[PDB]
Parts: structure tokens; sequence; C-alpha cells
DNA sequence: GAGATGTGTATAAGAGACAG
DNA sequence: CTGTCTCTTATACACATCTC
DNA sequence: GAGATGTGTATAAGAGACAG
DNA sequence: CTGTCTCTTATACACATCTC
């Protein structure tokens, strides 16, 4: 459990197809290299190994590797890890890859047409266990290029929504059927519903047109605002730092948010489409407040409080992508690389979209046993040395709990919204931290093994 | 030499005359964890220690202490280190600290009135000796905002240099006869040269304005034109990357510039002062170049090509101060700071200037003897360990140069352009990491002396 | 089998970045 | 203002690996 | 001597930042 | 798009330190 980083990369990529076992094989040193070294350039990751270096850069610059490849394989690692939980959740969302050096002159577009910052768009679909919200991993994900003049798309964009699909219902299978999607409110396109439904396929879509139904002859909003309150929930919004249009800054106090929830069946005109819908909306909200609302429309059921507390709480994860986002970015570093050709920024990014996950995931490995369950005895005992006279009455004398804070302690966190929770990143230069010293702690170990003096 | 942090901050700030002791004293531990964990947020150097993050923010933001009075407590550090030394050069030049969020507004203008980046504008004097050119230490310090409005200033920023002039002179006392100033064209200032000459201060400033010599009745450039050429000598020019006025891409190739260089006496119209001036003229410059220039004021002795060869070697550190500033930002992170009063970002950005001087003499004390005299014994082992079988034959095996290399191979140096030379920044995260592992070294090692299984 | 493609070592140098 | 390096890209040689 | 000012602990929350 | 935390600032209490 010590160099996860290199067991890791070959559970991820081992079997990349790259159309040369030696180009699969750097493929995983390279991941290690990275992985280990989160967040740092080719070079650091290289640990002064020239042959390491010059191997890194010859893989991302070889014209016989496809981006598609690679990331393919990363997928297939999440479907194999998949087949071990009864519900799953696809989030699935996209974002935007931006650079601002030359090459990005040769990259789509993604604002002006005089923009100077270009890039790439890209939709992924990150999958989930709907038990305990664990990230599975990165299940498909479509790059793209967005021309100068839309007339020259080889597509619509909004067809990613039915692209990712279809790829999701070709490397998930039989396990299709304990998937659950989950989109934001630009997924509110009849004909993507519409092939989910004709594929039995289970999705948690949000409203964002207003659309009628069938036999209520309403808009699904007055239509379900007929429905009897199911019953309700409530939220605490933290509190935070905003910025208005106007560019000053404005702040979003804390509060505690009644919700009144409701549910029922709805129909849409096209396809003569049947599904069900979720109505959740605020309670007394403040005179300088928006009144939270919510309005899900999906396959799963919700005739009872809970059902439908299942559908607002599925639904309530999708945020995740977002943080896998900024993991993919200010995480592993996607928007500070600097290659000077398509390929091979792609190439270089695409690793780092998995190298982005495994931060998350080394968060969640931390969070609810003891700790001799993820850390290794030698690891165990020097986070236990360094973490001495620093741990709440609150945590066990070395369980799981423990760590995560002993390891977080280490990153920095000192919990000032005393929320408990950590943000990934501080988790990460924690275990960066814990294992750089680690090295250290087995670096004396070795020389006593063999009889040296240490002091 | 270990937790060298902890005795630097004490050997920097200890004569700080805060008005209470117990100021003097937060301000010591404050510098000590700041230095040890450099360029990082305050919570990270408090070592997840409440009492001391709280006592840090208590002190940037304590109403009693004068961010001049800390910085006056450096300098006079510096004077103490300089009693060591027959010649000094005193760099002198002005940097901006530019912030963008609320405290901005409170902020002088450092662009246009409409910008909304404002900050301060720094002149800082930085000392080195001019023997083996290693930084001593900052002299003196000038902090100002300029108004919106040029009518309001209550003295012109020109006269900053007569300004750091009178300070200096002041703290140096007796010391100022071995000090020479080195000041770029901005620094073209009749009013200076003549202070300076006035007090038989030694300087070298370069030539900005053309200006006229009483007897040779011919401008500067063309009177030194005629005196003999006292010979030359030449530079390599490194290659890099430039960015031209439209915003596009220009490379600078790598050349050897050949220059023919002159000297004579000169004398102005204000004051009738009289001084040495030298003019360096590069040699057959490439079609696509500009050829390279400098013509310097000073009170050096010139009459000979080595005492010629002094000015421009002298004039050439002048660069320094730009590290300086570079580590001041980049380095200590002084553009990082997010405090919300201007007092408060001062205090914090006034002990950062020092903690950005130290990342400098970092480097320097592991340039050029053995590793046991700058590194302890325990730390010198553990380096060897960490290098172990990547030092080149050119490096002894314990030496001095080794440790360099060593310590720069953690930071990841690897002389991609084969100069030898690793930037301060390499260098220091190769420091870090090498303190970092230091701890898991001793950590095992105290573990073992008292009897505990560590495998 | 005959002809590429990757590995380690070396040598050079354009692109980038941050400070002028 | 005479910059200082680090990140990326290539090329070449002697072998070691693979592909068609 | 009488009256502040800093230290450690605790409790809360506005500002910032990066991703929507 | 129902965000998630980290960086900065205060206030209060019981003592420990200093200043005028
Ligand atoms: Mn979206
Ligand atoms: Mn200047
Ligand atoms: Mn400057
Ligand atoms: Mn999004």
């Amino acid at each position: 459990a010590l160099h996860r980083a290199a067991d890791w990369a070959k559970s991820v990529f081992s079997s990349a197809a790259l159309g040369d076992p030696r180009r699969t094989a750097r493929l995983v040193n390279v991941a290690a290299q990275l992985a280990k070294y989160s967040g740092k350039s080719i070079t650091i990751s290289s640990e002064g190994s020239k042959a390491a270096q010059e191997g890194a850069y010859r893989f991302i610059r070889n014209p016989n590797v496809s981006a598609e490849a690679i990331r393919k394989a990363g997928a297939m690692q999440t479907v194999k890890l998949a087949q071990e939980f009864p519900e799953l959740l696809a989030i699935e969302d996209t974002t935007s890859l931006s650079y601002r050096h030359q090459v990005a002159e040769e990259l789509g577009k993604l604002g002006s047409i005089q923009d100077k910052s270009r890039g790439w768009w890209v939709h992924s679909v990150l999958l989930l266990e709907a038990t305990t919200f664990r990230t599975v991993g990165l299940l498909h994900q479509e790059w793209w290029m967005r021309p100068d003049d839309p007339a020259d798309a080889d597509e619509k964009e909004s067809g990613k929504w039915l692209a990712a699909a279809a790829t999701s219902r070709l490397r998930m299978g039989s396990m299709m059927s304990n998937v659950i999607a989950v989109c934001d409110r630009e997924a509110d396109i009849h004909a993507y519903l519409q092939d989910k439904l004709a594929h039995n396929e289970r999705f948690v879509v949000r409203s964002k047109h207003p659309r009628k139904d069938v036999e209520s002859g309403l808009y699904l909003y007055d239509h379900l605002k007929n429905q009897p309150e199911l019953g309700g929930y409530q939220i605490s919004i933290p509190q935070k730092g905003v910025v208005d249009k106007r560019g000053k800054r404005k702040n979003r106090p804390a509060r505690k948010a009644s919700l009144s929830l409701r549910s029922g069946r709805i129909t849409l005109k096209q396809g003569n489409i049947t599904l069900n819908a979720v109505l959740a909306e605020e309670i007394n909200p403040p005179k300088g407040e928006t009144p939270l609302k919510w309005l899900l429309l999906t396959s799963e059921p919700v005739e009872s409080l809970a059902q439908a507390l299942r559908v607002i709480d599925i639904y309530t994860h999708r945020w995740r992508i977002e943080e896998f986002h900024k993991a993919w970015k200010t995480g592993a570093g996607a928007e500070r690389q600097r290659m000077e050709k398509p390929d091979n920024l792609e190439r270089m990014v695409s690793i780092l979209s998995f190298v982005a996950v495994r931060l998350l995931q080394l968060r969640e490995s931390f969070t609810p046993q003891s700790a001799e369950t993820v850390l290794t005895p030698d690891e165990c005992q020097l986070l236990g040395y360094l973490d001495k006279g620093k741990r709440k009455r609150k945590e066990k004398a070395g369980s799981l709990q423990w760590a995560y804070m002993a390891i977080a302690r280490l990153g920095g966190f000192m919990d000032s919204k005393r929320t408990g929770i950590a943000s990934w990143g501080a988790l990460w230069e924690g275990w960066e931290a814990l294992q750089s010293k680690l090295d250290g702690f087995l670096a004396a170990k070795d020389l006593m093994a063999q009889g040296i003096k240490i002091g």
C-alpha cells in the first residue's frame, strides 16, 4: 500500500491498446510518476531521471499513441471496478480546457472568435456508487474543438448527451441497468430523455424549459404544484464570497433553507413519453434572496417521500463532476501544460484526467475502522509520530478517522469553518508530505538495518 | 545548522523596536515559520498550531506594529553583516506590489486611473559584497502610494533616489566609503549624481539622456567615441523566448557579442560636476538585432582596461535586485497575500521582503569546499542516501559542489540548457524536500534510539 | 525474415514565464 | 532592462523490441 | 501602582478562489 | 449551477506581560 501510484497506474492503463506493448508500458510508467507527483511538471516527476524525462516527452509526442485509446483504457478499468456495486451514478457534464500559448491558434473556439484563449470542449461521464457515493472512475469522455463558424461543425454539440449515452451503454453492457445518469439543466432535451427511455435506461435530469403535460394540460411546474405535499427537508446553505456581474463583492450569508417537496407523473408531447417528476421549492425565502427550487425529471420512482428524497439526494451529487473538473485543472494541472501541438497536449491532459480522479479518490479513501486498513505499519507509525500531540479526543487512538485528520493536519487543515471536512487539496498536501517524510523515515531505517551511524 | 529559519529570524528581527518586547518576539516567530514554509500561507506555516495562526494574524493586524520598524530592523542586521567586507555594492531600484481584491481601492495607483489593479510603489536598496558578490541583505526600502492625481503627490517620485541615498548614508555611517551604488537609466538625474559627489559617495549609474561635456563641447557618447579603445570583452547572450508589442512570439537566438570599450572624464554643466564615464559598444551586430551598448557614469576610476572592466562588471550585477523582486513575489508570495487592510498587507509583505532575500542567499550558500561546512552530519548523510547513484564524476564525493547538484536534483534540476546553474527556485524546492525528508529521517532515529520497531 | 519503433545517452535549442 | 532559467522538442547512435 | 496589550483557547463569519 | 472549502478578521475570557 506504499507506492500506490505505481500499482495504480498499472491497474488503470495496463490494458491500453496503444498498438505496441512498449507504448502501453511507457504509458504506465508516465502515469505512475505523474500520479506520484500530482500537479507537477513531467521533469520533476522524473526524479532526475534523464531516460525517464525523455521517455515521457517521447510518449506524449509519439504519433502512434491514440489519446482515445488511452482514455478508453482508463474507462475499462472503471467498468471493471463497477462490477461490485448494486447501484451506480453516472454524473454527466461538460467543461472546457483553455490555453493561451501558440498552440491555441490550432485549437477550437471557447468564446469570442477574437478571444486569445482557445482550447477544447470536453464532455465527461464520471461513475460513482449510489450507496456510499464513492468515485469509481471516468466512464467516458468526448473531446472536440468548436469551429469559429458554426456552419462548419460536423454535428450539433447538443447531441453530446446522446453520444455519452451511446458509449456508456456499450462499455457498461449488462450493468447499464444498475446505472442512473445525472445531468444538469442543459440536458433538458426531449431527444435525450426519449432515447434513455427507449433503452429502459435510468436517469435524473434537471428541468430548464417550461414543458406541458399531456393530461394535466399544464406546465410541469404548475402540474406538480397541485400534487399533495409529500413532505420536505432542510439544507444548510454555507456562507461564501460572491462576485456580481458588475465585478464588485457581495456576501452570501449562511442560512438553513426549508423545502417543500411534491411528486407525480408527467407526459410530454413528443414521442408521447411518460416519466415521473419531482418539484422541490424553498420555504419562506429571505427578502434579498431568490426562492430556491428544483424540478427534476426522472425514471426513478417517487411515489413516497422517501422515494422522492432519493431523487433529490442522487441529483445532489451531480456536483461531483464539478470537483472533478477543478481536480483536472488546479489539481493535476491540465491547463498548466505547455505542449506545443494539439495531439501532444491531448495525450498529456488525457492521462491527467485519471490522475485527477485519484486525488478525489484519495480523500475518499480516508473518509468513512482502523488506520492499518489503508495505511501500512511503517507510514501509520510515522504519521503517529508526526501527529503527536495534535489529535482531538473526538478521534480514536489509531482509527481511520484519526489518520484523516492527521494527514489533513499535515496539509494545513485548520478547520476554519469548523465543518470537519477537509478539501481534497489539503488532504493531498498531507499525503504528499507524509510520503515525502516516509522517504527519510525509511532511509534512516535502511541504513541502521545495515549498521551505520545515523546521529 | 538545522532549523536555520528559527535562528535566522532571530538574527534579523531581534532588534525590532516594535515598542513592546512581546511584539518583537511574535515578529521573530512569525518570520521563522514563514521562512520555514517559504511562499506558503500563514496557516500552513502554523503547523496545525492554533495559538500560532492566531498569533500571526494578530500581529500583522496589530495597530501597534510599525511596518517601518520591522523593515528598519532587518536593515540594521544588514549593516552589521556588512562590517566584514572591504567593498560593498548597493543595488538600487524600484518595483510595484499589485493587488486586485477590495483592499486595492485603498491603495495607490499603478497604472491607469481606471485600472482595477492597484497597490504600492517600492524603492529598495539591496546590499552585496563587491568581492564574491554575495547578497548581504536589504539596506533600505521606501514604500508609497501614488495618488490618482499627481497634483496631490506630497513629493516627486524622482527624489526617491536621493531619499535612498540619505537613509543609506545614515545607517551605513563610516562604511559608506566602502559602498558603491548601482542604478539603471532612470537614475540619470544630475540632482542625484550631484548629491553623491557632494558626499564623496561612490556610484555607478547608466546613462539615459544625452548630456554634454564642458570641455569636449560634445555629447557624452560622441566624446567617448574619440577616446582610445581600451580594449574590450565578450558576453554570451543566452537564447530565450520573447513577446513582441503585438503580443505574438519571437525567438531570441543565442550569440556571443564582442564589445569595444573606452573610457574618459566628463563634466556636466549643472554644479559643474566632474566624473569618469565608460562607453561599451557591441561589435558587428546581427542584421536583425540592435547594437548592444552601455554608457555608464561613475566615480570609480577607469583609466585602465582593468579599471573599466571593473565598472562594467559591477553594473552587470545590478540585475540582482531584479531577482530579488521575483523572489519577493513569485517566491515569498508578496502578491499572493490577501490581507483586507493596507497596514495589514504592508506588515505581512514587509516581513516577506526579508523572507525573499533568504531564498537568494540560500542558493548562494551552496555556491562557491566540503558539504560538512554548511550541512549537518545528519542531513549530509541523508542527502547522500537520497542522491545515491545520480552524481556526475565531475563533482567530488562529498563536496560543497556535490550538495549543490544533489539538493538541486531534488528540486528537479535537469540542467536543460546545460549551464550548470540552477534557479534559486529549484534549489529551494530541493532544500525544502531534503528538510521535509529529514523529518522522517530524524523521526525513525528518535524512535529507534528509545527502542521501537520501525519495520 | 525484413523493416520499423522504442530505450538510454548525448547534444542543441525554441517556447514560456516572470521581472524588467 | 544588456535577464535567468525551466518546459518541450528534435536529432543521432547502438541496441533492444515489435509489427506485418 | 493603575491601566493597557499580548497569549491561548473558543466561537463565528466575511472575503477569496476556482468551477459552475 | 442548489458549490466547497481556505484565507483573514473579530470578539470574549482568564491570565500573563508591559508601559507610563
Ligand atoms: Mn453544463
Ligand atoms: Mn527602474
Ligand atoms: Mn527593475
Ligand atoms: Mn459544469
